[PDB]
């Protein structure tokens, strides 16, 4: 469950948050298998709430209606469609299983649903599952509410309802079996593995035993006895009983630390500085590297209250932002996912953004296309962060540079930073207020290379900044306080 299941030297996934069937399908073949992208994050493939007061905000997608494969992004056979065509150019299908719980409990009875089935929250009656009020933990919840009210009480954070979602009783062998027969339909169709949506609030066995119901992966592509990736999302900053090791014993775990404290350092907060990066990973509190999905931003946190608050970069932060990916593509630490967002009126009063449950772009509630630009960007509002020159080479970086060391650190004692992936890159930061101009060590054959932040190698040439690496492993870096991208990045494969 720890292994992606990608392609040998394809290292990252990308979350196409709410991208349709047939445009993942198309991304995958013009774009993601040709720039070296291990895979994608799909939104949740079940039928959901339709939910029209907000007008079909992206959290609807959170509460099942069933296991039907029928969603705003498309129907079964457009699912299908999909994982093949990704498969058989070698980009992985990763889905968002949502399996704590089904809709809200107050949510109207009716087939305001994105497949039209009935569903009844106030009698429990999910007919189209089916569950019934026997695989709910109405029963066992012990609070007075029925909520979760105190994440001190690690028992309540698992039986009770987030926020009012109606909570499955995981202990049930009928509902692990439901719930496993989704899974192994997306299996059997294809799917590399899966995100654990909620992991916090369901019990470590009772994901054990549904994964142990699990099926290997499909044999057509992958080789016999592959086991399913798992992450699962366990939001876990400390200072709270229940611990992301509990649940390691089931896959990797989201690392929220990781973007929360990338945002803190590249934002200067509270005396924070690139300086003291030198010892990221499991020094600052974090998982071991081998357990841990990392990103910089999330779906729900590139809104600003999730997990991390304020701290968390996001593309609205563009020059900042292709840094800190740049970091955390640079660095061994973790298996990495790219954002891929979308545009939103976003509103701030009060410090918050009223318009944080804008759905994607749409048309009357039909999502749109993504529209692909002469210059490889998006349109329709898209805003495609893994098709930024910055993000895309930096994907790329990680794959060049897979299994070397970290070695060859560099620092000012302040913002400048560097450091080396053995004898496969190097990537130089200023984050500074002032400029950055030095020789440094690279570790790197001697050679020109291009920067691949300001450039690309194309035709035998660099279109951007280029660097000299002397015969000792030297070359002179010049990064101003007031560049596009105060970071320059090279490596084996960017070598003229
Ligand atoms: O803001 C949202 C949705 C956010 C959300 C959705 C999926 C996620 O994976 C996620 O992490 C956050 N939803 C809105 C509106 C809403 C929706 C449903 C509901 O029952 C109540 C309200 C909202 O304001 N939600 C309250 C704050 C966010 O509280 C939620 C969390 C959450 C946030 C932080 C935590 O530390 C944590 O343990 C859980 O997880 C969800 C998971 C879901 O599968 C479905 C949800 O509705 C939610 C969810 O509401
Ligand atoms: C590189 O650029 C130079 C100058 O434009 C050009 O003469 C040369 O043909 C290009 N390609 C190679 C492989 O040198
Ligand atoms: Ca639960
Ligand atoms: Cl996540």
């Amino acid at each position: 469950q720890y292994s992606p299941n990608t392609q040998q030297g394809r290292t990252s996934i990308v979350h196409l948050f709410e991208w349709r069937w047939v445009d993942i399908a198309l991304e995958c073949e013009r774009y993601l298998a040709p720039k070296g992208f291990g895979g994608v994050q799909v939104s949740p493939p079940n039928e959901n709430v339709a939910i029209y007061n907000p007008f079909r905000p992206w959290w609807e997608r959170y509460q099942p209606v069933s296991y039907k494969l029928c969603t705003r992004s498309g129907n079964e056979d457009e699912f299908r469609n999909m994982v093949t065509r990704c498969n058989n150019v070698g980009v992985r299908i990763y889905v968002d299983a949502v399996i704590n719980h089904m809709c809200g409990n107050a949510v109207s009875a009716g087939t305001s649903s994105t497949c039209g089935s009935y569903f009844n929250p106030g009698s429990r009656d999910f007919p189209a599952v089916p569950y019934s009020g026997w695989d709910f933990n109405d029963g066992k919840c012990k609070t007075g509410s029925g909520d979760i009210e105190n994440y001190n009480d690690a028992t309540q954070v698992r039986d009770c309802r987030l926020t009012g979602l109606l909570d499955l009783a995981l202990e049930k062998d009928y509902v692990r079996s439901k719930i496993a027969e989704y899974m192994n339909h997306l299996i059997d169709i294809g799917v590399a593995g899966f995100r654990l949506d909620a992991s916090k609030h369901m019990w470590p066995g009772d994901i054990k035993a549904i994964l142990d119901k699990l099926h290997n992966l499909n044999s057509n592509w992958f080789p016999a006895g592959s086991k399913p990736f798992i992450y699962q999302e366990v939001i876990d900053l400390g200072g709270e009983p229940i611990k992301s090791s509990d649940y390691f014993g089931n896959g990797r775990v989201t690392e929220f630390k990781y973007g929360a404290k990338l945002g803190t350092v590249i934002r200067k907060w509270n005396g924070e500085k690139m300086s003291y990066l030198k010892n990221w990973g499991e020094g600052w509190g974090f998982v071991p590297s081998d357990r841990a999905l990392v990103f910089v931003d999330n779906h729900d946190n590139q809104r600003g209250h999730g997990a991390g608050g304020a701290s968390i970069l996001t593309f609205w932060d563009a020059r900042l932002y292709k840094m800190a990916v740049g970091f955390m593509l640079a660095h061994p630490y973790g298996f990495t996912r790219v954002m891929s967002s979308y545009r939103w009126p976003r509103q701030f009063q009060n410090g918050n953004d009223v318009n944080d449950w804008v759905g994607p772009p749409n048309n009357n509630g039909v999502i749109k296309e993504v529209t692909i630009n002469p210059d490889t960007t998006c349109g329709n509002d898209w805003v495609c962060e893994h098709r930024w020159r910055q993000i895309r080479n930096m994907v790329i970086f990680r794959n060049v540079v897979d299994g070397q060391p970290f070695t060859n650190w560099y620092d000012n004692g302040s913002n400048q930073v560097a450091f080396g992936r053995g004898n496969r890159g190097f990537i130089v930061f200023n984050n500074d207020d002032w400029s950055f101009s030095l020789t440094l060590q690279t570790g790197l054959p001697a050679g020109t290379y291009c920067d691949v932040i300001s450039g690309d190698k194309i035709n035998g040439n660099c279109t951007g900044i280029k660097i000299y690496v002397s015969d000792d492993g030297k070359a002179h870096f010049s990064i101003s306080n007031s560049a596009e991208d105060p970071f320059i990045a090279i490596h084996a494969e960017s070598k003229l």
